[PDB]
């Protein structure tokens, strides 16, 4: 059952192509410190680069929890908010990020959940925002992007009233993808991933970047461009342009197929 | 049961922190004239300023109706369309606006419903657009913003076919938040409001402005900025900047915590 | 049962105000070649102009299929991708375009389905994207616009896992408008259309352009502008502006009603 | 020569179709207060309604000054934003006539107005970061869509002062004239606008807002779209059939492609 | 020197990779009609398909004129918009060669084209609000994203005429040359473009549109993305496995971060 | 005079609040590599954290050069984009000090930085379409929001070189000075910024990004919004009530309209 790489507050493991970032703080119910986030960013950064991995999954250690948010009940000392760096990271990574929620995903923990491409929910799961009850709020991806899933009314609902939502309430609003019994959530998530690795990783990275460019204006278009520049690089045409530079002569795009 | 402030075609009342704007034209089934809208704008403007109120609710007088739209079956005389001024107002107000629909919310009446942050629906409620049957249309918030709740297909549906939608059909598409029996709709709405007043009014005003900035481009960002400028005003740093102006000397932002 | 206009791979028919574009390639399960698309574009272009038609419907020949996508199992010879020209066309046409799916709507076939204003689904229908399984993807309207119906999570789902979705799964996510037994799908769609032709065609063209301007930034606003310029043209004010040009004298917008 | 309806902290005037809103606080370099803004909101709203008003001009009292922001010396929350928002929902063109210092929330007002005519002694710039505020709304984003991001980021970061000619070359102001001719020119501009159709004008205005204000600017464009729709015979007959309790017949009205 | 395929109201020519669309109605100052636009839509679509065409130029017949809008003298609905839309979905650079009056829907056409080379006798401006129309689409919003909102609001509100140098300083045109050298320069521009890669060009073009056209401009960017994807070995093998009725093996193809 | 923490392919320095990132590869005209970019990402991230750093300057080693893109001579995927993205999420103003050739992905870097101060010998332009790449992200769209679409489409299509004064008139650079005074001026700019409040600065920076970066730029604006919220007494008391296991009392804290 999956290998492992050295971390203090998180777990970074691997199963047959899947990378698994796990929040390993069940005592505090998987709440993150600045160090925790910094470890997650590092873990994802390595997951992005490793050619062996095709799909990433984010989850909590045991049952009962996925993530809680902050706490203080950081290191540096400096009031960091690197939580937001991670938010951006998982959705620029040209690999699907799946949230395997197996309990409470509340506050900051839920925002990490919504920013993940897909969500596998255990029947045990409870979703919600706690910000305005705990003197906080995620007004970025936690608000705008949430509306882009559930509809404005529901997003307005979960932030204002701050209620809890069971797996079925989450499924019924479209927040989560499937709900499976707690025992089966370690499976199913793998079945999902196994289903992705059948498909072209390059087609998936474009579609991910296309979905980001839908919402993130000119920051999302950057990702689309970078994947384009990457594919364009691999074309015989581009080779000619950089060969002519090393050959100090003029480029000859004379005989190359021009598509209407 | 709630106090009151002087109005001719609407009712402006108050219950334990809640302000209640009521369309008082049940004879014409709560349709608005230019005067009605002008009263509603005034009522909301006062609701925005009054430090005693935390949540606003919009509703119709008795049962059977929430709102119908226009009529002519205005004052000035001048063909006003101030209906749109109100639309903008309720969503710049740093207080949640809840639509307590207790019957027909059709035509212009439904657009007022959708622009309200949350919607409490009585089982009695019927929703729809009548524009293209009555030689009209709301192509602004009535179209674009509607899609941002129900999905484009459903928004396209309700405008083209102009069908009626019962409380459950409304709930199933995500248009409304909850459906409660007609007898209980005066409650529940209060329970909702009572639940908001537990949370930080400042966190809520930012989240509201964040949800507007999601859709309203640079007009929504203005609201976000204004709330920022408001909170920045309250910080010791800002005080120093305006003190130095009244003291005619140079500002000293030397010893103030700089966050990464 | 409906007349007809000359085409090789598609059918262009007419019923009491409804135009019916039919993909006539059931042998290949209604997959399109470049010629097929070019015929569809022509058909729609004629449907746009013909004052007799009020609503357009897109569908496949027999049962079992709506559309499959590409194939090669074009003419010119030139690798065309005119599929995208059609995508833009049906949503600039000032007439509702209804997708009458009576079977498989997969791959490119589903994208044509989602771009259609409304969708009438037969119980027989199966929806899905096959791109990353067949070395392709629609990262434009197939990704972004899809999220604007079903929510990001579901759009992310159907592209990454590439699963099939039955009529009810489609209805439950909001992708399709209604589901009716296969026998009744030729009706119902007509009932829908008959319901549109009761309403003002001009109010509908604005609302369509308003829904496009919601998502398509400055390309959608063009459509809104063009409909505006069209209605403004019909006003006595505009007449005066162009009369003064033909009369070589100065325009007199002196006595014309100015609305606040 | 100019007809008046008075206030306490502003001046409100009419001249041959032109309505002129004037800040009347030169001693404090024409700075606004909560109250001064409230008066402007009112005067603009009245100008919105007046059928004889076709163009609105915002100006300072004498020379030397136009607007130097909000002074705070007279819990203060911020209705300048409502005014900015208002003065671009007015279906009437509004021209900024700057004849001195236009700084802080005084400059953002200049920016928000459709066009700016500047007397040669004009001074443009921000104070925000030095005085304990900022205009992160139209003061920042919208300024970039006039001046360009590189230059818009400049004015906010350095808070320097810019003379009339510098404003012209970056693109902040439309025109620059001598101080003596600035009461004129503006009237010429107004005279030139008033001979074009107010409806086409109000639409283009909405089209410019919709380009940037997203869905809120769309409401403006659509709002003026439905007004034109009201005036058509296929619209009124839709409303008449409802009044007469019968099915509407749009059937015989010219279609368009 | 220039090879021709003819029409009734336009001229369509080829020269060493350069295709030239020319309005052929100088008597009415090169104004378009429904028919004239239809011809341009066709000629552009043919230019879209021609593998030997790398750059497109839009110009007027002689000097004096380029385009003065739609005359209406020959129910008229408005296909100019389809043409505007078309001439920015062409994966080929299109340069406006203006040698006289470019006004009304004639100026918006100039605006829509990627670049504008101007002969020194060029005159730019709008007529809309005076003649009973407006271009609230690319005529308004897109013009602001070239000229800046302050100046874009100017040209529509006042409907004044602007000489070549004024257009240059606000940023409307790329370059200004003497009338004699305007047939040249444009060819030089074309010659310069034709030596760069057409694929990188078509992408940047789509990136510029996507920046402003929202989701529609995204379709363009993505559309060119999937074309490049078609030409890769991991794409064709995906399509081949479908044809051969077996499971696709993308497994051994280089990954990227 | 300047204090150093070293790397292999860059230089990283501090001077009275100013941190200076310098590409240290003049032999290849200051071109970056995957590694050189990684170093810059690190150095910027360190500058992000340093409480004593208020302004960041990006520059080339000597004169003649600033950045000429990515050379590729030393599967290469493209972390320059991460750096571009990073250097606009830094709540600190970053100024491009260009003293030579700024071309290709070297020019886009210049563009991404908030402001550009240019030595008179500066040369700006793109190489993409000729060398087998393009910057369809901030290189294209964002460049238009500085220069204007007409001119932004020019630089990419023709790939010409532009001197310092030409960059100034189109609006690419903020200021132009003699080469000798470019180490100065930049420091003056920095000195001028460092006397304004860092919080108002970081907000305006986020407001400028949010204007263009859509929902991602919104995250930045909101992120700085919640930081200010943390420092308020009604926020901490919300967090304290959670720690103390009791119901929060926001009830007695001043409200705003
Ligand atoms: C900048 C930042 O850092 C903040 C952010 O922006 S992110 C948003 C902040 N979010 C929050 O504070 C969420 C509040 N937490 C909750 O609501 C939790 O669900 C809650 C404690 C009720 C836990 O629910 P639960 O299942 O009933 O667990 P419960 O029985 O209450 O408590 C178990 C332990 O979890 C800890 N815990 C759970 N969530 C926590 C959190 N977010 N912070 C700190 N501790 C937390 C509790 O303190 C408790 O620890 P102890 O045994 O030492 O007292
Ligand atoms: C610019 C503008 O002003 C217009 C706009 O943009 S807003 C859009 C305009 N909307 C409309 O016109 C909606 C049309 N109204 C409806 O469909 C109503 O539901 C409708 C009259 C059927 C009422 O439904 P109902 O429950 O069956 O009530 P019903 O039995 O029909 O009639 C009861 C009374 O309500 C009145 N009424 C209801 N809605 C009305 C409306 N919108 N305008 C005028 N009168 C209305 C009816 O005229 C009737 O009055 P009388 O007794 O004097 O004849
Ligand atoms: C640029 C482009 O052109 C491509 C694009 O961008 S659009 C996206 C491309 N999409 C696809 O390729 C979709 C793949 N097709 C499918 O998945 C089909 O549903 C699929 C063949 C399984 C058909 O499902 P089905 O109901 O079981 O039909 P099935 O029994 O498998 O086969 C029946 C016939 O349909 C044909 N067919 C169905 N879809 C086809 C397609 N997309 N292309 C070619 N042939 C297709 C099969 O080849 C078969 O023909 P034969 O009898 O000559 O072998």
């Amino acid at each position: 059952w999956e290998t492992l790489r050295e971390y203090d507050e998180i777990k970074y493991e691997f199963y047959e192509g899947i990378a698994k970032v796990t929040i390993n703080r069940p005592e505090v119910r998987n709440a993150f410190t600045p160090k925790t986030v910094a470890e997650m960013i590092d873990a994802f950064s390595r997951a992005r680069d490793d050619q062996n991995v095709s799909v990433i999954v984010l989850t909590g250690e045991g049952d009962l929890a996925f993530c809680s948010g902050g706490d203080q009940k950081g290191e540096d000392q400096i009031p960091r908010l690197n939580v937001l760096d991670l938010q951006r990271l998982i959705r620029i990574i040209p690999k699907p990020v799946i949230a395997m929620v197996k309990g409470y995903a509340v506050g900051g923990g839920n925002v990490l959940n919504v920013v993940c491409d897909l969500t596998i929910a255990a029947d045990n799961a409870i979703f919600g925002q706690t910000g305005p009850k705990v003197g906080s709020f995620d007004a970025g991806y936690g608000s705008g992007y949430l509306a882009r899933i559930v509809g404005h009314k529901k997003a307005r609902e979960i932030w204002y009233l701050c209620r809890q939502y069971n797996a079925q309430e989450a499924l019924d609003m479209g927040l989560v993808n499937t709900v499976v019994p707690l025992e089966k959530v370690e499976d199913e998530t793998v079945q999902w991933c196994k289903e992705i690795m059948k498909h072209s990783p390059t087609a998936l990275r474009f579609l991910k970047a296309a979905m980001n460019a839908d919402t993130d204006g000119l920051a999302g278009l950057q990702q689309m461009a970078g994947d384009a520049t990457l594919l364009y690089y691999t074309t015989d045409e581009a080779k000619e342009g950089r060969d002519a530079f090393k050959e100090k002569r003029d480029p000859d795009f004379d005989q190359f197929p021009k598509f209407p």
